[PDB]
C-alpha cells in the first residue's frame, strides 16, 4: 500500500545523516543507519514499527524505530529512538523527534538522555 | 552475557503497563507490549536494540524500542519510542522517557507528539 | 552587551507564531508571545532567563521562557516552556524545544505534555 | 486562591533539588532554584507562569518556569525549562518534565539539549 511503497527507501537529513528502510509485513520497519555526527562510523541496524492502515484523510503515517549505536567498528555505549511520521508527495518527508540515551553510572543518570528533532527527504 | 540475561523477562510500571521481551543476537529486542492506559486493548509487537557489550564499571546498559499501536483488533494511528537504560540487581529497572506521535494533518504536526517518563521494574523469579 | 542587544526584539517563526522580548537585569527576559495555532488568541505573557554572560568561543547563549495560555481572551489551561539558544550575525536565530503541559485529571496526567521544536527569527520592526 | 495558597511555598525533589516559590499576581512564579547536582552552585533566579485559573473539575493546574544557570557563585553556560502540573491535596505534588540546553557551537548544537522528569512534594509552607 502506500505506507509501504512511500516509507520504503533511502532517506536524508540536512547534515547527511542518511538511513536505508523497508516498511512491510504489517507494521515492521527494518534497516541501516548512518549518522554524519557524534560517536559513530559507518551503518547500524535499524528496527521499528509504522502504521500499516493509517487515515487516508490528508493525515501522515505514525511509525518510530530504534539504532544501538554498537555496529562492528564502534560502540558508542546509547541508543536512539525517532518517533514521526511520513507525509508524502513530491518532496516525501519523515518529520521525528529523538531521544538519545547513553549508559550511565546512576549519579549521572540524570543526564543521561538528549532530545532533538529530524526531518529526512526522500533520495530514492 | 549479563545484558542479554539482564534484561530478558517480564517488566511493568507504576500504572501496570507490562512488557515481555527477549534480548539477544547481539543486540535486538523483540516482544510484546500492554498498555494499562490510552487507545490500546491487550498486546502490541515491540522491537527494538540494546547496547550488547555495555559498559564494563558500573554503568546502565542502553536500550530502546517501538510500538505501532495497531494489532488484530485496534488502530490507534499512532507509534510510540522508548529509549532509557537498563540497571540490574534485585529490583533491577528499566528507566525510560518516550515520544508517543500521532498521524496528523500538516496543520496539526505540531501537536502531534506526547512526551512522558516511564521506569518498569523486572518481575523477579519470587513472584 | 552583546547577548541584550541581540536578545531584545521581536521574533518569529516559521507559522508566523511571534514574540517581543526585551533582555536585561542580568538575565531578565520579559515580553508577550502570540501564538497562530491552537487553543490562544491575542497576547500572553511571556517570562524567562538568559544567559547574561555566555561564553566568548563561538557558543550560542543559551534561555528558555515559559507562557501561560491565560490571559484576558481565553484561557486554555495549560503552559508552554521553550528552551535554547540565541546566535546572532545577519540570519540571527532562537532555536529551541518545547513542552506544553495542560491540567488534566490524575487519569489522564499520562498524556498531559506535548514536545515540538520552534526555530525563530529576528524581524524588523 | 488555592493555585496561589497551593504553589507558593518550598518544594523538593528525591534528589534534594529544591526551589522556594510565590505564585501570585494572577500568574506569575517567582523564587529561587537550588540543584543538588551538575555544575550548580547555590540558588539561582527562577521566573515561570502559572494557570491562575485552573478547571474545577480535578484537573491540576498548569505551571513552567525557567532557571539560567548563572548566579554570583558560578555560570554554567545553559538554561532549563521545566513545564508541568501542581496537584494538591494533603500530598501534593508538582509533576514536571524538563528541557536543558547547553550554550554550543553549531558543529554541536545537536546535543545542546537534555531531558528529564522532576516529581517535587511540598516541604514547607
Ligand atoms: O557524542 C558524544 O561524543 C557525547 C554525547 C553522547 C552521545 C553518544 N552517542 C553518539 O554520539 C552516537 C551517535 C548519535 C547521533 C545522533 C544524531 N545523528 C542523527 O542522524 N540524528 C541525531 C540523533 S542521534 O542520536
Ligand atoms: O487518549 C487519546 O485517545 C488521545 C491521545 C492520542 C494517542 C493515541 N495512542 C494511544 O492512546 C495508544 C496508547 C499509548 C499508551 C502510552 C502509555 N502507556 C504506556 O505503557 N506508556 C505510556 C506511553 S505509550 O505511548
Ligand atoms: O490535543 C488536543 O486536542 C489538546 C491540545 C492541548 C493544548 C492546549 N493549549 C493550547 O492550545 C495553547 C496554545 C499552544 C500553542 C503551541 C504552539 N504555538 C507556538 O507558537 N509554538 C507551539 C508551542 S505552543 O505550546
Ligand atoms: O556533561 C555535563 O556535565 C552536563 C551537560 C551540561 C549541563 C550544564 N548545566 C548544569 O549542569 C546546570 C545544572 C543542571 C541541573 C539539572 C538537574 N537538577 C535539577 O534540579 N533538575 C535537573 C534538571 S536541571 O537542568
Amino acid at each position: 500500500g502506500p505506507a509501504e511503497a512511500g516509507i520504503t527507501g533511502t532517506w536524508s537529513d540536512q547534515l547527511g545523516d542518511t538511513f536505508i528502510v523497508t516498511a512491510g509485513a504489517d507494521g515492521a520497519l527494518t534497516g541501516t543507519y548512518e549518522s554524519a555526527v557524534g560517536n559513530a562510523e559507518s551503518r547500524y541496524v535499524l528496527t521499528g514499527r509504522y502504521d500499516s492502515a493509517p487515515a487516508t484523510d490528508g493525515s501522515g503515517t505514525a511509525l518510530g524505530w530504534t539504532v544501538a549505536w554498537k555496529n562492528n567498528s564502534k560502540n558508542a555505549h546509547s541508543a536512539t529512538t525517532w518517533s514521526g511520521q511520513y507525509v508524502g508527495g513530491a518532496d516525501a518527508k519523515i518529520n521525528t523527534q529523538w531521544l538519545l540515551t547513553s549508559g550511565t553510572t546512576n549519579a549521572n543518570a540524570w543526564k543521561s538522555t538528549l532530545v532533538g528533532h529530524d526531518t529526512f527527504t526522500k533520495v530514492k
